[PDB]
């Protein structure tokens, strides 16, 4: 911490504070993260194992400072996040060309993270972080695996999860991501929960309540109930206008109840929608 001059409070999540930093000795500007607590050894070591986890779509771990037994993580720093992005460009929304390029990087960082086994566990647009270059970056990636513990936001989280599974697929990444561009593309969040009961039913509501026929093991989960209701599906001609053919079949494919039916991050990426890929340059007002 003495080797940094805070600039500001960026953000407040689960495992700590973040704030806009520069280091004292080289000027650096980065984004410190204080994790919240001496710190156990398997944290250390899956920590260290995320500061090799290198790509273009992933913020930069630059260090880890596990000093005095406290544990500070150093990234590197975007300028903006998703959900203040999205916000500012509420009356017209993002351009569909934009969309589509943040949706391809994402994928692209999600095919990376998961070929090396590693999970998010918790995409929303407060983590995805953007620059004046067009790019789009995964931001806490890991972190829930490593640390494995001001209101927890529940609108992206996978059915799966909110059903009792212990063990999390890659499939719960892909579910999320389908989550934040459904909402990037009608400026609304798609399953917009405040309980888990209430998350759960809302995605009942929208994608039907799931059953034996369209998700084999389900009525088998922990938390599957008999007594749920029976909602009937709807048609993602109403879920999500005005998104073209192309993307309503790629998103009805990230959410497919059943994670082994789910499209994974690699077959996303040669899904007709981006026959047409390209990176624009967003309007960001820093
Ligand atoms: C992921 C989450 O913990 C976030 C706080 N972490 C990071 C990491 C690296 N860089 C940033 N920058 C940043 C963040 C938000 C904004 S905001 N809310 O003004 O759009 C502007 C910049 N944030």
């Amino acid at each position: 911490m003495e080797n940094f001059q805070k600039v500001e409070k960026i953000g407040e999540g689960t495992y700590g504070v973040v704030y806009k930093a520069r280091n004292k000795l080289t000027g650096e500007v980065v984004a410190l993260k204080k994790i919240r607590l001496g710190v156990p050894s398997t944290a250390i070591r899956e920590i260290s194992l995320l500061k090799e986890l290198n790509h273009p779509n992933i913020v930069k771990l630059l260090d880890v400072i596990h000093t005095e037994n406290k544990l500070y993580l150093v990234f590197e720093f975007l300028h903006q996040d998703l959900k203040k992005f999205m916000d500012a460009s509420a009356l017209t929304g993002i351009p569909l060309p934009l969309i589509k390029s943040y949706l391809f990087q994402l994928l692209q960082g999600l095919a990376f993270c998961h070929s090396h086994r590693v999970l998010h566990r918790d995409l929303k647009p407060q983590n995805l972080l953007i620059n004046t270059e067009g790019a789009i970056k995964l931001a806490d990636f890991g972190l829930a695996r490593a640390f494995g513990v001001e209101v927890v936001t529940l609108w992206y989280r996978a059915p799966e999860i909110l059903l009792g599974c212990k063990y999390y697929s890659t499939a719960v990444d892909i579910w999320s991501l389908g989550c934040i561009f459904a909402e990037m593309v009608t400026r609304r969040a798609l399953f917009p929960g405040d309980s888990e009961i209430d998350q759960l039913f809302r995605i009942f509501r929208t994608l039907g309540t799931p059953d034996e026929v369209v998700w084999p093991g389900v009525t088998s989960m922990p938390d599957y109930k008999p007594s749920f209701p029976k909602w009937a599906r709807q048609d993602f001609s109403k879920v999500v206008p005005p998104l073209d053919e192309d993307g309503r079949s790629l998103l009805s494919q990230m959410l497919h109840y059943d994670p082994n039916k789910r499209i994974s991050a690699k077959a996303a990426l040669a899904h007709p929608f981006f026959q047409d890929v390209t990176k624009p340059v967003p309007h960001l007002r820093l």
